[PDB]
């Protein structure tokens, strides 16, 4: 409640959201001598260390990071937790059967502080994950964030039906015991609730009625649903929801659009579904590595831009193989590239912070270094591989070591992870 | 001369195939293997309990039980002067590569990069690598020697370029001729160096310097030939532009005398039908470059078609354009390229793609790839367990298959904890 911090090193941010990929370059701020101080778990003062080094009295020592390179926290828009142990329809074989373990308490717990690690140790300090069906597994993992005061937007799946009977739950099971967790974590320091119907295929009309008396009930949580992942999911939805307009129509009459309503994937989205996620100011995951390992398609980012839909990036562990969101922007690079779109590493470094805080609603409190944000930040260098050393040593652009970053980083890039303006993460 | 010793747990494919599903009934795993090493090859290779008493009292067995133990891996397409490189037309070429190869005129810089791209290679498991080199023979000459030292098993060329490209990179026909020659007397069945004969590409060879090409590979037919084919449309279009007498693209190299055994063309994205069959009919070879394909958007890699066709691939890294030396990513992309495609790469079919099938693909599957007797000692000890994670999906893995999915598609330089080279330790990781 008290005392000053002070960071100092080379800090990269965006320091407004924007509506053209092409205005990103004006938006892009890097202080290659800069100077971030923190109190209370914010940003008190951020700008180039001459200019403010005078604040720091001689009772605090600086935390010299020159050298390095100091962004926003990742921000992580889909992910599953209960799923890191999970290696390669799916549904059945993989998904299912891997969450039935989340039902034990105990792995619940030693796998909350897993997937917690996980996400330190590649710099995401903000994620929307999917939990389990089993209440009780949510609650580990709010726990596990709550002890770092983490800000997480998580939910327990909704799931009635179409699925094996030991990952069933049952409409008003889903109603009680969803409720029951917003009451309990829902604006719990920094963590929030999604509504997570798993999506339309296993959630019986009866289930997605109750997610929708959720949403009226707590108008200020969180959505948090799939969306057109692959072509079969799209008519097995039509299927089963034949009185619907199709997929986002079923989400949409069940009053799961709107602002903070986030669908992951959305690779084959119908002309009237982007129109009806622009006009709802509803939001996109882009899942890149989980779309290529399924072979899902191509994300149209472009489209998106034209259509002025808010999109994050989502690793969708899993079925995505990485936890890593510059591999992430590497692998969105490659998506892209197959469509002819070229994606900058100033883009791909929107999406991964100030980008991704937007598309989760949380760009006021998290995603650059203004005065005011929650003090969550990554100290970060070119160490991965001999090889990122190298391009990075020949690189001379901003946009040169950014691509550095993106192409070449893993884990072993992140050095240290702030949240809530405290060091909670070291290599090592 | 004297024995090593080295036990633990084994994978190997003991002898190639035709169809993927045949992959299954080659394979090998041993959990207490003993692999005995005379004069850098297998001297003998089977179960502990059956193998041990042949262990003399005067050596200390090299115990890895924990690892697994695999051939080394086959890195078909690599550029050696590329590492450092960072990046709608084929100007990647004038903007990237050329740039940055330039730097490798000073022999000093590319003294230094030799060491660096042999370290990159043993750090990562590659123990045998089909290099694209320089324009300049000294620095082929630097790469050679640094392979040399170790006495690798690695198949390098001079890339011959007179056009259509930077004054500062051009050789002529008659230079690239004398050049090639003189690194083939060097260098070719030098220990177990080859040499490949490396015209860049149809664009940047005058006829001229093509009829140089014909010219070495009639005069050394046990030569390797090593060039580009059909990695996206425009270079295609440029190509049939240059050459419009020829029956595209492939038919400028087969007119040329450039198919054959031993003939390896890199990224075959883009290939006609007539195309596919004439490599089939050659017995030539396709690099299949995943990582660069994606990054530059040149499109997917047909492998189902080259199994109906019978046309031998191995995995490349196109180091340059692609981001890293290891075949264990490089076999991820290839996952990834085959899941676009409706295609399900086997954990069995990486693993063949990485070992014995590139082997096979390079023509070398008689000296390296499995752990027959005879076979040359290169090998790597992994630990599939390297990183947390790794630890965690290795342990929830029930078969063979699964483990060997997680450890051969997910894993990075991390899982390399040491590389063998000719029956000698040549890369511990730190
Ligand atoms: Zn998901
Ligand atoms: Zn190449």
């Amino acid at each position: 409640e008290h005392t000053l911090k002070a960071v100092r090193g080379s800090f990269i941010d965006v320091t407004r959201t924007i509506d053209n990929p092409e205005e990103i370059a004006s938006a892009l701020r890097f202080i290659e001598d800069g100077l971030l101080l923190i109190k209370q778990g914010k940003v008190e003062w951020f700008g180039e260390w001459e200019n403010g080094k005078h604040q720091i009295p001689d009772t605090i020592r600086v935390r010299d990071y020159r050298g390095k390179l100091i962004v926003p926290g990742f921000v992580d828009t889909h992910i599953h937790y209960p799923q890191s142990e999970m290696v390669g329809e799916w549904l059945n074989k993989h998904t299912f059967p891997t969450e039935r373990r989340y039902e034990d308490l105990e792995y619940a717990r030693e796998m909350s502080a897993f997937f917690i690690k996980q996400l330190l140790r590649n710099g995401t300090t903000t994620a929307l994950v999917f939990g389990t069906v089993h209440p009780q597994s949510v609650d580990a993992l709010f726990e596990a964030a709550s002890h770092i005061n983490m800000r997480m937007i998580a939910g327990k799946v909704m799931m009635d039906r179409n699925a094996p009977d030991y990952l069933l739950d049952t409409a008003e099971s889903s109603y009680h015991q969803s409720k029951e967790l917003i009451e309990r974590w829902h604006k719990n320091g920094r963590l929030l609730y999604a509504i997570t119907p798993r999506f339309a295929p296993t959630s019986s009309p009866e289930q997605m009625a109750m997610a929708q008396r959720l949403k009226e009930e707590y108008p200020d949580t969180w959505v948090h649903t799939h969306l057109c992942e692959n072509k079969d999911e799209i008519a097995w939805v039509k299927s089963l929801y034949p009185d619907h307009d199709g997929y986002l129509d079923v989400y949409h009459q069940y009053g799961l659009t709107g602002k903070n309503c986030v669908f992951a994937h959305c690779v084959h989205l119908e002309e009237k579904e982007w129109d009806r996620l622009s006009e709802t100011k509803s939001s996109i995951a882009f899942c890149p590595t989980s779309n290529l390992y399924l072979g899902s398609g191509l994300f149209n980012l472009k489209k998106a831009w034209q259509k002025k839909v808010k999109v994050g990036m989502g690793t969708d562990i899993g079925a995505g193989t990485t936890f890593n969101m510059l591999q992430t922007l590497n692998e969105a690079y490659k998506v892209l590239q197959l469509q002819g779109y070229r994606l900058s590493a100033y883009e791909a470094f929107y999406l991964a912070t100030l980008g991704g805080a937007k598309s989760l609603g949380l760009d006021d409190l998290i995603g650059n270094f203004l005065p005011g944000k929650e003090a969550d930040f990554v100290v970060m260098e070119p160490t991965a591989t001999p090889l990122q050393q190298l391009r990075y040593d020949n690189s001379v652009s901003l946009v040169d070591k950014l691509f550095v970053m993106m192409t070449l980083g893993d884990d072993r890039s992140i050095y240290r992870t702030y949240v809530d303006g405290r060091l909670v993460y070291e290599r090592n």
